[PDB]
């Protein structure tokens, strides 16, 4: 177990076939988690549950570029909850980043940032109790 706010180091970037596993839980009154694959200053990929905006749930994922966020692409499709245990993977592929929750696919979002191999930090924030972060091939 670890302390949040947390750096992951992504040496050399990240690659396709590249399993990215965070482990934790969701801490009682959550109001956010983060999760920020940096280039950089740049975020290539922020993935935002947020538990309360205008009292509905909502995933959140941009890219900041130049120290502006772009384009936002939403889900309402929500598998967190307050309190409890999670797993979120997040699978580099060709095209895009595919992450799964509670061995459930959530998402995918296409890359913006076409530099894989300089996205050397994955930053985890938020309302979290962080059990572990790690990653592997598949
Ligand atoms: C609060 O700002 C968030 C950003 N954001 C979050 C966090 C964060 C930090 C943690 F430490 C943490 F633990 C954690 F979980 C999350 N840091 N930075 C991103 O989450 C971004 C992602 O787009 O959104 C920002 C956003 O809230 N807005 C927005 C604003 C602009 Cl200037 C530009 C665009 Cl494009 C959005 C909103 C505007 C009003 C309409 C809705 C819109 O969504």
């Amino acid at each position: 177990p670890l302390i949040v706010p947390y750096n992951l180091p992504l040496p050399g970037g990240v690659v396709p076939r590249m399993l990215i596993t965070i482990l934790g839980t969701v801490k009682p009154n959550a109001n956010r988690i983060a999760l920020d694959f940096q280039r950089g200053n740049d975020v290539a990929f922020h993935f935002n549950p947020r538990f309360n905006e205008n009292n509905r749930r909502v995933i959140v994922c941009n890219t900041k570029l130049d120290n502006n966020w772009g384009r936002e692409e939403r889900q309402s499709v929500f598998p967190f909850e307050s309190g409890k245990p999670f797993k979120i993977q997040v699978l580099v592929e060709p095209d895009h980043f595919k992450v799964a929750v509670n061995d459930a696919h959530l998402l995918q979002y296409n890359h913006r940032v076409k530099k894989l191999n300089e996205i050397s930090k994955l930053g985890i924030s938020g309302d979290i109790d962080l059990t572990s972060a790690s990653y592997t091939m598949i």
